[PDB]
């Protein structure tokens, strides 16, 4: 059975979206480490906008501290904060 | 403000798991160069997050296709909203990574 356009659109549009991040590619300056788990869960920007012009972006953002062990291999290893930035409210506007 | 988020949570919430994610139709589709698409984009339930091993990659083992409504427009030249199938990953496992 189809996904009906009305119920698309609506749940495409530019909003914050739970995705997931490699913080390595996040971060490329933490080279000496891995870490576990690889990877967390942020609330970020996704979605179509009205206008091939527009793109969608935020405009509120925040902190979320995490747990992350910290992994230099074949040596010491450590549980550790990390800081990440989160979009809590989007909005379509014009490319550039 | 917000305490930290405690790492049995992470680890829970990030491992290798189907999540609802946005895809470009025009990515998907590259085929489609003389139509623009309203949505640009779409929601697809698609494999993503960490394994415990830097060896390991986290990729679909069931896969299925849903059918969804989509307004096809060749620009100054209007439209008409038709079906349009999509690939979605209904299971995920982490499994070691030959690439």
């Amino acid at each position: 059975e189809v996904v009906k356009f009305m119920d698309v659109y609506q749940r495409s549009y530019c909003h914050p979206i739970e995705t997931l991040v490699d913080i390595f590619q996040e971060y490329p300056d933490e080279i000496e480490y891995i870490f576990k788990p690889s990877c967390v869960p942020l609330m970020r920007c996704g979605g179509c906008c009205n206008d091939e012009g527009l793109e969608c972006v935020p405009t509120e953002e925040s902190n979320i501290t995490m747990q992350i062990m910290r992994i230099k291999p074949h040596q010491g290893q450590h549980i550790g904060e990390m800081s990440f930035l989160q979009h809590n409210k989007c909005e379509c506007r014009p490319k550039k």
